[PDB]
C-alpha cells in the first residue's frame, strides 16, 4: 500500500506509448 504519488512514470509512459 505504498501508493506512489509519482505521476511522472504515468505521463512519461503515455507519450513513449
Amino acid at each position: 500500500k505504498i501508493s506512489s504519488p509519482t505521476e511522472t512514470e504515468r505521463c512519461i509512459e503515455s507519450l513513449i506509448a
